[PDB]
């Protein structure tokens, strides 16, 4: 049986932070659903790459549970995630059921919006720190990837491989992460 | 005036190797055209990410010249590039006019197919070396990014940031590459 990932794709998502996790997770044999927040229409990412989701979020949320819920960054994508009642519900259920939640760059600020994982040690993009830390509900880290229990965070486009491989390790183990990593030609 | 890039997107392209250069180049203020080899329909990449091109290659090739032509990798994407007469023409014109050609992973094997840049020092994905070296028409390198004149090559998903930043440096200079790099949170 394979593990399953839900990647929530909103307008303004950082496309590198979307595609790197999707691709790496699929290399790991994870069943990944790219779910469009706004429906199954194509999504215009932050740098104008247009990605066709696998499903609407509306549909995908009925086909859970997922072993991980992934929140890409990009300032405007994260804002859309933060404003969504559907995202709130998905994250609250995931946290209740002790499933992994993984967010990168500005993505963790949706955790704040939805009151998820308070008390966790987290990282974000440097420019998103102040937003994440408003109210002091998290403890900040400058590590490239941070994991505190079921809350997995990371910093930016350039940490996306490390983030994705951390998700793979959490779901499928160290050996699978190492096997997936080698063909990537990472430093 | 801005520099212009043509990114040729075929079925089976490695989506990370497509999106990272597009996004990084747009961050650099380059005007990037994502051109679908087979037309302007959505393209199913190697790990099933579906990208909507900006234009068909047929249309985009009429709107040149481009300061760089970029060939993503992915074994099957590169095969499609290698089999295309339109790609052959584009690359031969680009080489004739002394414009940059940038190829990553399996992508450089399309240079071999189209008889482009013979004698150049090149790199590829490790698994693509034998194909690239058939006939001894290039000199092989294990550097993460290799540049020999107007032939710029790189190795894999994990070298895509370095590849993209090398394109930015070649087109817009070292200072712009450094400015674009810093917000990425690269090591």
């Amino acid at each position: 049986a394979s593990k399953r990932a839900l990647v929530i794709l909103a307008k303004g998502a950082e496309e590198m932070e979307t595609v790197i996790p999707v691709d790496v997770m699929r290399r790991a044999g994870i069943k990944v659903t790219v779910a469009g927040l706004a429906g199954k229409d194509p999504v215009q990412c932050s740098r104008d790459v247009v990605i066709c989701p696998d499903a609407s979020l509306e549909d995908a949320k009925k086909e859970g549970p997922y072993d991980v819920v992934v929140l890409p960054g990009g300032n405007l994508g994260a804002q859309n995630l933060s404003e969504s009642a559907a995202v709130k519900e998905i994250l609250k259920e995931q946290e209740n059921r002790k499933g992994l939640i993984a967010a990168i760059c500005a993505g963790p600020t949706a955790l704040l919006a939805h009151e998820i994982g308070f008390g966790s040690k987290v990282t974000t993009h440097p420019l998103a720190k102040d937003k994440m830390m408003n109210g002091g509900h998290y403890t900040y880290s400058e590590n490239r990837v941070e994991k505190d229990g079921l809350i997995l965070t990371s910093r930016g486009p350039g940490t996306s491989f490390e983030f994705a491989l951390a998700i793979v390790e959490a779901l499928n183990g160290k050996e699978v992460a190492a096997q997936v990593k080698a063909p990537l030609v990472l430093k």
